[PDB]
């Protein structure tokens, strides 16, 4: 079972338009978020995701979905993202259930019994008022693999107000990626 | 001879789209508005060089260079990416009207470290020569992320006829495991 919450875009689509050799435009749109109820050692929580996204957040704090795009970086270039535009809307989650977003759990240690792993829940973070989230865009050089320099372009469309149980979703995100060199 | 000849392709813009339906599957589309043809002076004579915006040169070393597009994708744990071609458009473009020079041969790497490589047998091959339209290669893992390279090969070349066969508006489905 899952609740589908419709967002202000007709489709979940990512586009890249190559406008020159050292520049491209990209656009990210999301038609919905999927909210699933998850049973845990700390209670029932909600888990919100977007198609092709991965969960992010500090260990013990509410998990939110982010999208990652991998790009090839030319030799001697630095990728620089410029945000052109986006839309933004708030979505109240209490109407679907009073459960808060699930807390982000630590990575699993291979030799551990999953049943005996202590559940991490930062009560102080769950009592903090106002919207919490990452910068909309991030660029990180990951390294070189088989002669290809790879960067990770991360898009963080979701902010969350745990006390109000509200999502703030940025959508129709238009960016320009420039490969700065000299 | 820096300014390229712009050959109009059968798509209004150079654009890549990814329509993410599920966590196990996404659709992608690749389109190209034009090919750029430049004349290049080399150790082995003057040759033509064809490119597409956002593409990189490919081909066997010593054989005609053709542009390909590479998309890097994150692969879920335990999954194998599998590509299915849904559709594409195709058109042939005669290059002799721009010049009789053939496409330049693909060089190994790159001042004088790398000698000039020219496979005369590759330049006598009749008919269209090129790679499969799509290829998937696991590159490895970097900072907890499994990375695959999805290569799209829109160009085939008939060196004797000096003609390009360009596949465009390429629609694919990528499924994980």
């Amino acid at each position: 079972q899952s609740a589908k919450i419709k967002l202000d875009a007709p489709t979940t689509r990512t586009t890249c338009t190559n406008n020159s050799f050292k520049q491209f435009d990209a656009s990210f749109s999301f038609n919905e978020v999927e909210l699933t109820k998850v049973e845990t050692k700390g209670g029932t929580f909600a888990s919100v995701s977007i198609p092709g996204a991965f969960p992010t957040g500090e260990v013990g704090s509410p998990e939110v979905p982010a999208v990652r795009k991998l790009i090839a970086v030319p030799v001697g270039a630095t990728p620089v993202v410029r945000v052109k535009s986006f839309t933004e809307q708030v979505y109240s989650l209490n109407q679907y259930g009073s459960e808060k977003l699930m807390p982000h759990q630590p990575s699993m240690s291979k030799s551990d019994d999953p049943e005996k792993v202590p559940f991490v829940y930062n009560a102080a973070a769950y009592a903090r008022k106002g919207f919490v989230g990452q910068e909309l865009t991030q660029v990180e050089m990951l390294g070189t693999m088989r002669g290809v320099r790879i960067a990770a372009l991360t898009i963080n469309p979701v902010q969350y107000d745990v006390v109000a149980n509200q999502l703030k979703v940025r959508n129709n995100i238009e960016i320009e990626v420039s490969f700065q060199g000299a």
